[PDB]
């Protein structure tokens, strides 16, 4: 009966709750023992430890991100010479010895972010980046793709960039910074799940909904709300579910000795209120 474990980012976080759902629904199906565990709170220490502890304990395969290139492609190859396939899921570290990814391309996502800010503001913006870290892979990724797609628009500029630690009330606090500092800022660009529901809430105090353009990332429930009120212009869209039940599946291809895609890249997209519902 084979056994997986799957770490998220931060083990309550409502994006990865969706992971969750996705592969625990795949590892129903397939009678696999899927074990979801990581740091209560986001912490690049804490997330090491909980993948070597893992790795000692008997486990067939390990699903995880692939954070930082400093840090994990050690411990990934660690893994591996365990005899332990690693799957990269959400954010990938393509130089490790991980078998497969399952995940968005990530500077794609960032680059599609930025063609659409150009398009919905036609070229003239004055932006602040919110990002989940400035130290996570995925992170920095759509925050260059996101600056190769306005370099360009020469009536584009963007004049702060803050990380949110991944949390509502830090992208909140770093609004209400970046707002009082630049106060010609009127376009806000947020990179991970709960970027955009902080600057959100910011615009909405200082009533200053009407100059500000907000996209963000991602589809849980109050981007939605926002998106449908106004306040959000777009957001990228992932597939949270779906990749945590593509990479379960992979898993257990993986070793049942069937040959595998190096690279499966879930579906990404910008949507606006138009786009409504899904
Ligand atoms: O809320 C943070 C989450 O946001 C998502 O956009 C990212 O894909 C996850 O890596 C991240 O942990």
């Amino acid at each position: 009966a084979y056994h997986f474990v799957l770490v998220p980012e931060e083990l309550d976080n409502d994006y990865w709750r969706l992971v969750e759902k996705g592969a625990k629904a795949a590892a129903k199906e397939l009678g696999v023992d899927l074990e979801y565990i990581g740091p209560r709170q986001a912490n690049i220490d804490e997330h090491l430890r909980i993948l070597k502890k893992a790795a000692a304990a008997k486990v067939d395969g390990i699903i995880t991100q692939g954070l930082t290139e400093a840090e994990f492609v050690p411990v990934i190859n660690e893994i591996t010479d365990k005899n332990i396939p690693v799957v990269t899921i959400d954010t990938d570290a393509p130089t490790s010895r991980r078998v497969a990814y399952v995940g968005t391309d990530n500077y794609y996502a960032g680059f599609l972010a930025g063609r659409a800010l150009a398009e919905d503001t036609k070229g003239k913006a004055t932006v602040a980046i919110i990002t989940g870290s400035l130290t996570a892979a995925h992170q920095q990724l759509r925050v260059r793709g996101f600056e190769d797609a306005v370099r360009q628009e020469k009536g584009i500029r963007i004049v702060a960039i803050e990380e949110s630690h991944i949390t509502r009330v830090q992208a909140a606090e770093k609004a209400y910074t970046i707002l009082k500092k630049h106060p010609d800022v009127n376009a806000f660009y947020g990179t991970s799940a709960l970027d955009a529901i902080g600057v959100a809430k910011v615009v909405e105090q200082f009533h200053r909904e009407q100059k500000t353009y907000i996209i963000g990332f991602d589809t849980l429930p109050e981007t939605i709300r926002y998106l449908q009120k106004g306040t959000i212009a777009a957001t990228v869209v992932q597939e949270p579910y779906e990749m945590g039940y593509k990479a379960v599946k992979m898993m257990a291809e993986i070793v049942a000795g069937k040959d595998v895609p190096v690279v499966t890249n879930t579906e990404t997209k910008v949507i606006r209120k138009k786009d409504l519902p899904l």
